[PDB]
């Protein structure tokens, strides 16, 4: 049962809510097959040293994001940046848990609200194709979303987000008290009920595959997918977006792997852990692209209009997608409740990893949080659902975009980056080699070694720096944000990302004694600060630089 259980655990941990809603739209956005190559390439090259640089470390000091960095003082700041980015994304990362429960409340019925107009909230425009350059927006399951469940039709832009949604709260506040009721005593809460979630979302995906490629306009979504437009690789919004999906799916970046690794056994195997994860994440997000576009190309040839403009490139692509291919089976009651119970149980796991890592960050950093583990899980899940009330307005897609855009974009990719050099190169890759090698007995290859060093810092650098400046002003399907709006995207994005700098400047501040000593105590691991007074720091050697 050791490889069993190790199995379902892994490939419960290996599919987040990013592959499930995430991956859907920024393939579709990005051409389809033409997202996969940019996707698999950063999948390999970063993605995989990054997931095992992060679990080892994680494993080996046994500290959070933040008090991790023990080992180089000066990326305390890092560790901060991490924690604030999860904390950022989550509050978004549960109004969609509350999207997939309002839709699970709707789902029980025997007449499904997204199978055509006549409703409330449809439009005289609403088309039913059964009864009879933009995106549409005319039929009834974007009509439903649109208007039953987001009501977006009463904003008519981030200026005038209006008042929060009653349904909404409602379930954005159920779904609060779950996840605090559920991180509340401790971070033991896996092994109990994990098992069905762990298996569901495979069902899922594959009996949703198997009817798509049966359907009647299957065959040129599918062509589409598989068709890649070369064109489309030179303009780096690809490379940016899969960069920042695989940082995403993944989990690097955001502090959870280090906390949750920091439980693992010592003798704990990352590296087949890494590849295992990152083998199966590539599988399901292939499988994914292929039964999203087929999904889609039958949905084109159901309503007479081109694949690129039948559904939408937001967050809601899924909810449009999904409810319109359940809609196609036998005993779609059924299925749609299946369905949202898979997305509902995924999405809350995965809320309570986000926020069990910003937990366990803080607590190690301050005793007195973790001794009242309590209050702390009160505060963070209040604070969560206050900020996540600010994204349930009547313009809260809006807000809900511009988040998923500027929390965790460049920030994040400037955080893993200042990750990845920090150790590589300040603490050192022979040094971290010598630990994993001790901690789980071989030391890893000179592909690893290469890797953390010089090739995945290179990739990160580049890309953050096109990120920057390749900039692309945000927009929401046919809605141009103004430009206060892209100014205060960027400042969400610098919140994170400049506590680096400050921390550095702090640290060196409130060291005692001269540039040199400030310098020593800052790159030196804190257990061996007793070297300083006797001036032997390796990092003053060439030696430790040029080692590989
Ligand atoms: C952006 N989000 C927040 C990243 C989440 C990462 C994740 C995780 C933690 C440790 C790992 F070794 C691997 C993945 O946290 C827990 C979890 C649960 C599921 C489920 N079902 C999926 C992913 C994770
Ligand atoms: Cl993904």
């Amino acid at each position: 049962g050791k490889k069993i259980d190790f199995l379902l655990s892994v490939v419960g941990f290996a599919v987040d809510l990013a592959n499930v809603w995430r991956f859907p739209y920024l393939c579709y956005k990005n051409g389809g097959g033409a997202f996969l190559i940019p996707y698999t390439l950063f999948l390999i090259i970063a993605g995989m040293p990054l997931f095992y640089m992060e679990l080892a470390l994680g494993q080996y000091n046994r500290e959070g994001a933040a008090t991790v960095w023990k080992i180089c003082p000066f990326f305390k700041g890092v560790g901060y940046a991490v924690i604030l980015i999860a904390l950022y994304v989550g509050f978004y990362y549960n109004v969609i848990i509350a999207w997939s429960l309002y839709y699970l409340f709707s789902s029980f019925t025997l007449n499904l609200p997204w199978t055509d107009c006549g409703h409330t909230w449809n439009s005289p425009n609403c088309t039913d194709p059964k009864l009879l350059y933009s995106k549409y927006k005319f039929t009834p399951a974007a009509e439903f979303y649109e208007r039953g469940v987001l009501h977006l039709h009463e904003s008519s832009g981030i200026h005038d987000i209006g008042l929060p949604q009653w349904q909404l709260l409602l379930c954005l506040m159920v779904v609060v008290i779950v996840l605090y009721f559920s991180l509340w005593k401790g971070v033991k809460t896996s092994g109990k009920v994990v098992w069905i979630t762990a298996t569901l979302p495979y069902f899922v995906l594959f009996v949703l595959l198997v009817h798509g490629v049966t359907l009647p306009g299957a065959s040129n979504g599918i062509n589409a997918y598989l068709h890649i437009d070369f064109y489309r690789l030179k303009e780096a919004t690809v490379w940016i977006d899969a960069a920042t999906q695989i940082f995403f799916s993944l989990g690097a970046g955001f502090g959870v792997l280090i906390a949750f690794a920091s439980y693992n056994k010592f003798d704990n195997n990352c590296y087949r852990d890494a590849l295992l994860t990152s083998s199966i994440n590539c599988i399901t997000s292939f499988v994914s692209g292929f039964a999203i576009f087929s999904i889609l190309g039958y949905m084109a040839h159901e309503h007479k209009v081109n694949i690129e403009d039948v559904a939408t490139e937001g967050a809601g692509l899924v909810f449009i997608l999904y409810p319109e291919a359940i809609s196609t089976l036998s005993g779609s009651t059924f299925w749609a409740v299946v369905f949202f119970v898979m997305l509902l149980a995924l999405g809350l796991d995965s809320s309570m990893g986000g926020m069990e890592a910003v937990i366990t960050g803080l607590a190690d950093d301050f005793q007195v949080l973790k001794r009242h583990r309590k209050l702390f899980t009160f505060g963070v899940t209040f604070s969560t659902f206050l900020l996540a009330l600010f994204c349930i307005t009547k313009g809260g897609i809006y807000v809900l975009t511009l988040l998923d855009t500027f929390a965790a974009g460049t920030s994040i990719l400037f955080a893993v980056l200042m990750e990845a050099i920090g150790v590589s190169w300040f603490y050192g890759v022979d040094r971290f080699s010598n630990d994993i090698q001790q901690m789980m007995g071989f030391r890893p290859g000179l592909y690893w070694r290469l890797c953390w060093k010089f090739v995945s810092p290179a990739f990160l650098l580049f890309v953050v720096v096109v990120s920057i400046i390749n900039f692309k002003p945000l927009t929401y399907d046919d809605y141009i944000f103004p430009p206060w709006a892209n100014w205060v995207g960027w400042g969400i994005a610098l919140s994170s990302m400049v506590l680096v700098p400050i921390y550095v400047i702090y640290k060196f501040l409130s060291t005692q004694g001269s540039l040199w000593e400030r310098l020593a105590y800052g790159i030196t691991p804190e257990n061996e600060h007793h070297l300083v007074a006797q001036r032997d720091i390796r990092q003053f050697q060439l030696q430790h630089w040029l080692a590989i």
